[PDB]
DNA sequence: GTTGGGATTG
DNA sequence: GAATGTGTGTCTCAATCCCAACTT
DNA sequence: TGACACACATTCAA
């Protein structure tokens, strides 16, 4: 509903400019020749090939090129044909013929050899991959095909260039539209015009192996040639290594299902992902070596990766110590957890065990709600807004980020230590209540990490904060930042408030069927030893 | 005719 | 009865087409 | 496009 017809082209060109001016150093011979050819190419071509950049394929039939900004399709897709940057009569694989033709067209077009039943589409390629293994174009399938299909060759660039622009692969063009219709509206961060998210080429260039990896994977291949490709030893950025260690581990996970434990081993012990030396110790338990499990379990529990993994081997080392003949180890004990058990009638119809309770337990001098991980997540990131979204170098390179580059950096809070101990600060004075309706109302909507403005209305915010201790925010606020990922779930179910005696209690609701979760379980025990109102609701039927 | 999942699209 | 492995659904931007599968 | 929580199945060491 914006106004111009072209604005793709625009915003196109416009990430050509910024990569130009941004990324001048980091562009090499083949690529700054791509950029200086692009913009002698007429509007109505250009347009075209920003068509193409931003549909899924890389393939295409002359037919699904329809746009009204650009007159004729095959007219404005001649000066893209001199570059051999768009191929027609290209080479198509069987199964990429299959997406291109609707099956009425294909079920003609191999009418000799589906005789047997009238079939689906996935199942015809099943059947007729083995007679058709060849690629042929696409006048070599049926010679009188007179729709062009187009491969746009030159998308590797094209690839290039948006994950430099945007720093993570997983964000389109599309960023620009939606900004402007007002559709997902972003935080804007006054950063340096010097700060971009890749250094190095050679940290783009890794990026992109790494990428190519799990696309060649999540397809497959077997890892055993894949790995061959990645490096053997750690990368230099952080970040990368954080990518490359994580698709290792994905890697032996998918190992660990096919009950390839001897590899799977390999794999997890030399990933540093998070819960990576857990599932190897798994794993070689579940292959039958014991000793080895048992030994690095011991070297584990000596200086554990986190509470979490304190929490796993609490359960795996005395079971190794089972089977091999040592003495177990008693484990601890724990504080207990404030039991609550209802019995209630049956759905009908469901409505999740959840919402049932919230209805049951409101007295009404009683308020309850349904919040997981949504209050405090939301809570913090109101309070440290000014924190989390400060200007700190590398931090923002473009419009369109939800959240900090930095986030999950390990001294993300020593760099805006200022800020956070100023917000943070909020909690000794009283400056926090009005603090937060204060970032509430001016940033409500934006995007942020932790700020769910769905589930905050105004009177669970003017609820929980006045019946939330400053002492105890300060508390789980704390908490969150020792492991952004780590801590930032795990909370119950619901908070219920009693305003008159400015009392709440988390619970959390558990139907037959669940347990408490792992990362529950520290969030409920963490607030019990601080002495917090948190409590467990087991449900059954009759 | 209906679903229902996809792409596409501003 | 723990403790595991493993499968499923919910988020969605919303509106519109275009197919493939099912149901009449 | 995952991250989360839940639901259900399987396999064990008390
Ligand atoms: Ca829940
Ligand atoms: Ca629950």
């Amino acid at each position: 509903a914006l106004p111009e017809p072209f604005y793709y082209l625009h915003n196109f060109r416009a990430v050509l400019a910024w990569i130009g001016e941004r990324y001048a150093d980091l562009l090499d011979d083949q690529e700054r020749a791509f950029i200086a050819a692009f913009a002698e190419l007429p509007e109505a071509s250009q347009a075209l090939l920003v068509r193409m950049v931003m549909r899924k394929g890389t393939l295409f039939r002359e037919g699904k090129l329809a746009y009204a900004e650009i007159g004729d399709t095959r007219a404005a897709v001649q000066p893209l044909l001199a570059l051999g940057w768009v191929d027609a009569q290209p080479t198509l694989e069987l199964a990429q013929l299959f997406g291109l033709l609707k099956k009425d067209e294909l079920s003609q077009l191999f009418r000799d050899h589906l005789g047997r039943a009238n079939l689906r589409k996935d199942a015809l390629l099943e059947r007729l991959q083995p007679l058709f293994p060849e690629a042929r174009r696409l006048a070599e399938w049926q010679a009188d095909f007179a729709e062009p299909v187009y491969e746009l060759r030159c998308m590797a660039l094209c690839d290039r260039l948006r994950l430099m622009y945007f720093g993570n692969l997983w964000q389109d063009w599309s960023e620009f539209v939606l900004a402007d219709l007002g559709i997902y509206r972003y935080e804007s961060v006054e950063f340096s015009a010097d700060s971009r998210g890749f250094r190095l080429r050679a940290d783009v260039d890794a990026y992109l192996h790494l990428f190519d990896c799990r696309q060649r994977f999540d397809l497959g291949e077997p890892l055993e040639e894949l790995l061959a490709g990645l490096p053997g030893e750690p990368y230099a950025n952080p970040w990368l290594e954080g990518r490359r260690v994580k698709l290792l581990f994905q890697f032996a996970q998918h190992c660990e299902k096919q009950r390839d434990f001897d590899l799977a081993q390999r794999l997890y012990r030399q990933s540093s992902h998070p819960g990576a030396r857990l599932r190897a110790i798994r794993s070689l338990e579940r292959g039958e070596r014991f000793a080895e499990a048992h030994a690095l379990a011991r070297e584990a529990s000596c200086a554990p990766e986190s509470d979490a993994e304190r929490q796993g081997l609490a359960r795996l080392l005395p079971r190794l110590q089972g089977k091999l003949g040592l003495p177990r180890q008693a484990r601890a004990a724990a504080p207990e957890i404030d039991r609550l058990d209802l019995c209630l009638a049956f759905p009908s119809e469901p409505c999740s065990v959840e919402w049932a309770v919230r209805e049951h337990l409101e007295e009404p001098g009683c308020a309850v709600h349904y919040v997981e991980n949504g209050l405090i997540n939301s809570l913090f990131g109101l309070l440290c807004w000014e924190a989390i979204f400060a200007a700190i170098p590398g931090a923002f390179f473009h419009p369109f980020h939800s959240a900090p580059a930095d986030l999950h950096s390990a001294d993300f809070r020593q760099r805006r230590a200022a800020l956070f101990e100023a917000c943070l600060g909020r909690l000794e004075d009283g400056s926090y209540r009005d603090a937060i309706r204060c970032r509430y109302r001016d940033k409500f909507g934006l995007q942020s990490p932790f700020v769910y403005w769905e589930l905050l209305g105004e009177e669970l915010l003017e609820q929980a904060l006045d019946c939330l201790p400053a002492a105890h925010l300060r508390a789980w606020f704390e908490r969150l930042l020792e492991d952004i990922p780590g801590n930032r779930a795990g909370l119950p179910d619901l908070i219920q408030f009693w305003p008159a005696q400015r009392r709440y209690r988390m619970v959390e609701v558990k139907g037959p069927g669940d347990r408490l979760q792992d990362n529950q379980l520290r969030w409920l025990q963490f607030c019990r030893e601080r002495e917090m109102p948190v409590a467990v609701c087991y449900v059954r039927w009759h």
